[PDB]
DNA sequence: AATAAAAGGAATGGGG
DNA sequence: TCCCCATTCCTTTTA
């Protein structure tokens, strides 16, 4: 099953939900997330994984903050704003 | 106040 | 058994 960074990545190389999500600078790996469309992102997750209740993007947050110390995202102090490292992005 | 982002502890659930 | 990789719930803090 895909992890929630992959499929982040994923949907900025496709560019699907531009309207969610966009590169803020692409070469740093940092990307942000819309204020009015996020949710419609995180339903898209949910929905992907099968999970039992509908996502929030409060919950795909509280996931992604997880990822600061293994280090594959880290938030970014800008808002709604995060960042893959150089590992991630050259997968 | 109303709205929103950010945080994380802790319990619970996935699939090995 | 017990880690993987979240999900869900709840409360607090900051703007």
């Amino acid at each position: 099953k895909i992890r929630l960074y992959q499929f982040l990545l994923d949907l900025l190389r496709s560019g699907d939900m531009k309207d969610s999500i966009w590169w803020v600078d692409k070469d740093k790996g940092t990307f942000q997330f819309s204020s009015k469309h996020k949710e419609a992102l995180a339903h898209r997750w949910g929905i992907q994984k099968g999970n039992r209740k509908k996502m929030t993007y409060q919950k795909m947050a509280r996931a992604l903050r997880n990822y600061g110390k293994t280090g594959e995202v880290k938030k970014v102090k800008k808002k709604l704003t995060y960042q893959f490292s150089g590992e991630v992005l050259g997968r």
